[PDB]
DNA sequence: CGGAGTGTGGGC
DNA sequence: GCCCACACTCCG
């Protein structure tokens, strides 16, 4: 998978949890973002690298997509 | 290529492949060949063909040798 | 060679 | 002992 809106950020960005299904990290998730383009993130320096100083990102947190 | 691996039992060979484009370009495939020569990806497909009869426990599949 | 999915280890 | 951040596997 479900893609979802992230309000906290820019209009068509969205958040995405993953599972993981097996082995030693199972039942752990991964949350990845993907831009209105379409491309993935998996972490909060790579997403603050791309936006730059578009978006104040320094209190984002990255797994719950929520500002602080 | 093809190199004799002596970790595996006899006629067992490793070979490495140079990705030579793209975003992994310079990182390397490796494959091997039973005495047969049929070809094998990865550690699970090696392991099953092999099943019970060699243990690859300890078996690092891009090196070729067994670690403690 | 790509890339989703799982492994990995330093910083905490 | 956990988890961020990214490296790696493994099969398409």
């Amino acid at each position: 998978g479900k893609r979802m809106d992230c309000p906290a950020l820019p209009p068509g960005w969205k958040k995405e949890e993953v599972i993981r299904k097996s082995g030693l990290s199972a039942g752990k998730s991964d949350v990845y973002y993907f831009s209105p383009s379409g491309k993935k993130f998996r972490s909060k320096p790579q997403l603050a690298r791309y936006l730059g100083n578009t978006v104040d990102l320094s209190s984002f947190d990255f797994r719950t997509g929520k500002m602080m």
